[PDB]
RNA sequence: GGAGAGGUGCCCGAGUGGCUGAAGGGACACGAAAUCGUGUAGGGGGGCUUAAACCUCCCUCGCGGGUUCGAAUCCCGCCCUCUCCGC
């Protein structure tokens, strides 16, 4: 959601990042409607300053004009109510154009789409193996962790683990938390699922619904990432300055319907229904200083976990039209993956600005007394099962085990991870 | 599943099982089904050796498909030894480990957890009643647990799994979920698909239409999974806090064995050892409660459910459910394994709760909390916590 | 799936239709141990103004709608909380 009265003033800002977006939005009948939502309000303002005159002065009024007033109160009445229903209409239809429009992103991310993502960072590099290496699949295959029955029971894009690698994947898990809690991350745990206030309030609705996986005969919805939930948690609220930044490590479980992803990643942990991430969610005041610091910290941070998991990666820069129509910034964290002789993403840095707070309606009380939105960021701390593919790739040895990371030892007990069959 | 020959056998043994176990179903009516099935098929096997062929094939489609329906509704006769009666009827086998004695009066779990910021109740407002979101300590103790958990079946020779929340009908029908406790189950709009509220349906599925060796037997697994609920009540102690919620973690003890009541009561013992063993090491007082028919469930064979004290209610709140079900999800599963004679037979099933957060969570804290309100981790946990006691945060 | 009790400002809480955007107590801040005094919601129009400040009007007492001359108060739907049952 983007501020209405900056919208009217600057709308040539909008309609340039509509385009760079690639929105599909009428910006023009956009600021038409909502003239008509203006004007009508005036209107409906009108009839209630007389209504609540009216009001007042029945009590105390001669009996001889009393019927007269209640009268005319009565006919106040129904011609506001008439009004409300107008306005009611205009403003649901204005509502569903205003959840469309885009924050203009920040200059220096690339015009275009896919295609102008650009590298920025690459720290490590492509392994060089002294055997054939083998994929990520086949590994698990070879050490008895891959449970293709799976697929039988719960469909396509599904996944099981079996002993060594189960454990891994949860000790991943309470890897990343552990590091983001020693780093000042508030942890918590919470639900995969929603009502569709929070999936608005962070921009996935409506411009990502297909992507979510809705609970049938319920008004509840599958979250795709614990964002949606840590973003909900201070909707309404007038935060303390005092509190701010709210840095939160959110762990859950994720779903996503992969709608649109047909013949994409459809055999392997690349792109499953559903998942294990930790989400860094990050609540600052509405300052460009402090919403560049906390984007840096979240990509250190996520970094810093892929160099302690041991793995090759690259920051790129995300261009206009890959970015998303809430995010002033996006960088993702991608680490190489030598079956598929690419980079692939892991995590995705994001700020926002105060487009998700206008949305949620997330404000803070800054130290003059001013109610302002505040600013939101999020990324990821680390999300299984996709790790697992470059984990496995990138440490498998000659005779087909896989390497454990130093930093990781002390959660699994072991060097090497252990086959089963 | 029972088996069809069985049920025509002995017929007054399922009279039986069906009015202990109070199922709303008539057996009159469905042995008259199955009568009508078999003459259906004296017909045409007169015609196979000699239009209205059709006829009497598409009439035989509709009968067999309401006979399904109907034979899915069949219960297990139960063991002798279960109390015949509801939930009343449920017999203390055992208790291990006492009250605990406090010099202080001791707080509930919700108390604790508001006392140390361990809590976020705003979560009723982003995914409604019925939910639960922790913070701080209780949050990282809630995945030491399932770690925890994990690490002990490991080691007790169970196969640890991680597992998806979400399976197909076919899956549901083969442990019993369907179509008895359909109401139970959420489902995922615009799919096939529904949400499990134990792994043992992941588990369970997962041989359907394998004929297993009979080496590999017991199969003994050890999934987690995240579990989802569509009825987790409405308000009270009962639900309040971390009692009963929508989705919580779950890791389950499920083991696959020959038909035989020797493989089936060790194995049955094996999975109430390993849960005991972990309240044991939990630090956690409990008790062993034979459920009575009524309270059973219609494939049950034998189920005992493992109860851990709540100081503050002064009762035992149920932690485990362990069940044996032989080959009465084997039949709806199509679970089968080659004996040594060669012949291929239904196997037997169990499961039983491993761990599952956050129920354990509400007795963890009022058995352990300390007289400044902070609570103390059992030295089986320390390892995984990294303190000795739970700090605050808020 | 039911029964009863609720939701008011920073919190507890008074309000059986207008004297209530709101008493009293606590908390906080400022000013003049205890005491006294003052202060203590958000949003949106309009006037004036560069702006701010100031003046004025409208909406919000969990959210939305309805009744009425008039709603924090009455009705309806939804949401949440507590206690007891159902599963
Ligand atoms: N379908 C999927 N299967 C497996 N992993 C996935 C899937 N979708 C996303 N992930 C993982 O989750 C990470 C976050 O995905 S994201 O949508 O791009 N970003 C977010 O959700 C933000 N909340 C920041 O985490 C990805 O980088 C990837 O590691
Ligand atoms: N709605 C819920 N909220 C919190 N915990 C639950 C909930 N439902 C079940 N559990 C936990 O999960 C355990 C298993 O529940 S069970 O249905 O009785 N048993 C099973 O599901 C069997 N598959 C064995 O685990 C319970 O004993 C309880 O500890
Ligand atoms: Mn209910």
């Amino acid at each position: 959601m983007v501020d209405l009265k900056r919208l009217r003033q600057e709308p040539e800002v909008f309609h340039r990042a509509i385009r760079e977006k690639g929105v599909a939005l009428d910006l023009e009948a956009l600021l038409a409607l909502d003239r008509e939502v203006q004007e009508l309000k005036k209107r409906l303002q009108e009839v209630q300053t007389e209504r609540n005159q009216v009001a007042k002065r029945v009590p105390k009024a001669p009996p001889e004009e009393k019927e007269a007033l209640i009268a005319r109160g009565k006919a106040l009445g129904e011609e506001a109510k008439r009004l409300e229903e107008a306005l009611r209409e205009k403003e649901a239809r204005l509502e569903a154009l205003l959840l469309q429009v885009p924050l203009p992103p920040w200059p220096g991310a690339p015009v275009g789409g896919e295609e102008a993502n650009r590298e920025i960072k690459r720290v490590g590099g492509p392994p060089e193996f002294s055997f054939p290496p083998l994929d990520h699949v086949a590994l698990m295959e070879k050490n008895g962790w891959w449970e293709p029955r799976i697929s039988q029971v719960s469909g396509s894009r599904s996944y099981a683990l079996k002993g060594d690698l189960a454990l891994y994947e949860l000790a991943l898990l309470r890897f990343a938390m552990d590091f983001m809690a020693r780093r000042g991350f508030l942890p918590m745990t919470l639900p995969s699922y929603a009502r569709e206030k929070a999936f608005l309030g962070t921009g996935h609705f409506p411009a990502y619904r297909d992507q979510v996986w809705a609970i049938a005969e319920t008004d509840l919805y599958l979250t795709g990432t614990a964002e949606v939930v840590l973003n909900a948690l201070h909707s309404g609220e007038i935060l303390p300055y005092e509190a701010l930044p709210l840095r939160y490590a959110g762990y859950a479980p994720a779903f996503r319907s992969e709608a649109g992803s047909f013949g994409k990643d459809v055999r392997g942990l690349m792109r499953v229904h559903q998942f294990h991430k930790v989400e860094q969610y990050v609540l600052t005041e509405a300052s460009l200083e402090a919403s560049d610091r906390a984007f840096q910290e979240l990509l250190e941070n996520a970094e810093e976990i892929l160099r302690l998991l041991e793995l090759p990666y690259r920051l790129v820069e995300v261009a206009t039209g890959d970015m998303g129509p809430g995010k002033w910034r996006q960088v993702d964290i991608e680490v190489y993956l030598p079956s598929e002789g690419r980079y692939r993403e892991t995590h995705s840095c994001s700020a926002l600005l105060d487009w998700q707070a206008r949305r949620a309606n997330l404000r803070y009380r800054d130290p003059e007394g001013r109610v302002r939105y505040a600013y939101t960021l999020n990324n990821t701390a680390l999300a299984t099962p996709r790790i697992l593919a470059m984990l496995l790739e990138n440490h498998q040895l000659q005779d087909g085990r896989v390497r454990v990371p130093q930093a990781l030892i002390p959660y699994m007990g072991k060097e090497v991870l252990e086959p089963c069959g």
